[PDB]
């Protein structure tokens, strides 16, 4: 699909078996969920936003689907207003820019 | 141009007649310089995102050529971490995300 930016281009997708509204972000190198209780072995991280930097818990392999297309990768999981779906994914789902 | 997500989508832009490098941010609702000198009058403002809020100046009606193709809008200048181009001149280069 096409996706134009008078809005927030938010999308619905699909992780750990909930179905959440989440930002096709062009310019986030990762991919940060709201916190959510989600099982799984993590690594803490730091990510750095406009503001500054946030602590965050990293989950590996973790599948997600992005407006039905099916993705596996890193979801990082802390405090974000919103839901951003980040390059590492984006890549999985052929995304692109087009101008 | 038809742009991947393989690395971060930074394009040569040229605003107020001196080259700088920036993010083609569909996750920015703004478009935020990194500090510079700017023709005109400015209102200062606050801007969010992950980390939090950063002070930043205001430009209105800024003439922006990005990769070649012309926008003229808001421009917030400030310490962020990346020069970004946020959807409010997104739109006015008719940028799109396709997968
Ligand atoms: C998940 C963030 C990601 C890890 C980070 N990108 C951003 O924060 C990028 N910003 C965003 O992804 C956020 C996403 C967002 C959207 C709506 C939000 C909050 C956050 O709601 C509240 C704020 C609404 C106003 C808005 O759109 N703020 C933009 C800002 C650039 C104007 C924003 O921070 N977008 C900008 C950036 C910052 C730093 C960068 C590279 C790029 O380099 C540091 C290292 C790599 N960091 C990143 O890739």
């Amino acid at each position: 699909p096409q996706i134009t930016l008078w809005k927030r281009p938010l999308v619905t997708i699909r992780i750990g078996g909930q179905l959440k509204e989440a930002l096709l972000n062009t310019g986030a190198d990762d991919t940060v969920i709201e916190e959510m209780n989600l099982p799984g072995k993590w690594k803490p991280k730091m990510i750095g936003g406009i503001g500054g930097f946030i602590k965050v818990r990293q989950y590996d392999q973790i599948p997600v689907e992005i407006a039905g297309h099916k993705a596996i990768g890193t979801v990082l999981v802390g405090p974000t207003p919103v839901n951003i779906i980040g390059r590492n994914l984006l890549t999985q789902i052929g995304a692109t820019l087009n101008f």
